[PDB]
């Protein structure tokens, strides 16, 4: 199972050394075993952005083709940026196997690749409604919105 | 006012030139007055196409800013396709006023953008996360939907 | 126009006695005129709920039928609250024609009824999956989002 | 051509359908999100245990209005770093040259594949790059060092 393989790796090199302020975990099941295919994840944002404080979390789901396709990872739904399905869906093109989806992709990568993406919205991809609109229309509903969304998220 | 002096002539100009098996009207108030801000419309698939035979229909709702600002375009919420919103706003450059909107677009051009927008999806707007799924990786139960939904518009 | 009657009646209504807090206005069309049938509104939330300081925007529409027919009330969508459509419908006995609207119903009545309804859900009309579920499983995470929505329609 | 745009749908659901790990190939899309049949770009993994090894090396392939009767153009980025790859990107191989080994047959798998082994294995009859061809073959340590880099320039 290269899947689970890779899995193991992954746990291992995040274990040994992973961004600062950044967690992510295999989930536990009934029996307190892991879920190597279902982890949590959270992501700070970045000092100096409205984004700051706020630990955001996600899950990654591996498909059973992993690493030849790429995990599902997810934000809760309502999360609210431009680039986030209201499923909570993250639209990435690293996370897309039709686009820069390639199996050498760490967790890491993953994970930095969303904490940028935060305050930094990819204007090719829109894939919430409001959260577009208000990012380009009204800059300063968009704002406030990502304030109150840092203080729900934050400790 | 501006707004209502051009949806005048548009009105009046549709009925006399539009493309065939659109149909386009004011929808009408309380008392029988045209609401010259909010009209009913449908747009035909084209033929050769998994799209022939629905007619699919949809508002246009005009702005008070219009014709500078572009008017609102929406099929029913929960209207199938990947260019389409959940709550049925409908991505095309043509409607943005930061991209190809120009007060000269007429409804006849609208409607037949949003026509050619029904077999040919924009992969810059990944506004409707399973119907994109589903066109990206299995289109055979994309077409099937989108024949029946041709059903559901049917005559 | 019975509608349009009532509506000119309504305004007049509203202009000369209305609860502290809130307010109502039909919205204006491209020339300046008022739409009757389209009003913009404000409710307050009550002092001593989690709800208060906030001022929550609604619409009202007023079907060509009213008042045989109830208006349909909307917050914005996206809005929480667990008997609070995604669109921002909301679900309130009177304002369900095969409920408790009768057409003497006034704007004071259904705005203060929907005051009512923001610290009382009603468990029979579960609108909103992840509001309702919060308020029966999680009351902690339940009131945090209803304490920062309040602050998000702050003045 | 109407073969030619037939059997690229064929390759297409072919290869979608089945390829080697750590490969990647697909038609590139146009202005309107269709695909341009005619031209994609896929992706080489270096060989494991090679100095090839960590790199995923980018080509574009061109097929012509006359595939399958003529093959594809197959390039790496020009100024990619093989004996056998011009500067232009053009690679240098025998099932890609209808005056050898093409024939209307050949799948995308086995073109992949066969460029895959070319990487490590250069082949003398085709020098097309100087630099390359004279360090391969006077000075192989500085080789060895170009391609390790390399790897890492296009790091998988």
């Amino acid at each position: 199972s290269l899947c689970l393989q890779r899995l193991q790796e992954e746990r291992k090199k995040w274990r040994k050394d992973h961004p600062f302020g950044f967690y992510a975990k295999p989930v536990k099941k009934a029996d307190g075993s892991m879920d190597l295919q279902k982890w949590e994840a959270g992501i700070p944002g970045k000092e100096g952005t409205n984004w700051a404080g706020g630990v955001y979390p996600i899950t990654v789901e591996y498909p059973n083709e992993y690493p030849s396709k790429p995990p599902k990872v997810k934000f809760p739904a309502g999360f609210y940026h431009p680039n986030v399905y209201p499923s909570g869906t993250i639209c990435l093109s690293i996370l897309n196997e039709d686009q820069d989806w390639r199996p050498a992709i760490t967790l890491k990568q993953i994970v930095l690749g969303v904490q940028d993406l935060l305050d930094s919205p990819n204007p090719n991809s829109p894939a919430q409604e409001p959260a577009w609109r208000s990012f380009s229309r009204n800059k300063a509903e968009y704002d406030k919105k990502v304030l109150l969304q840092a203080k729900q998220y934050s400790k």
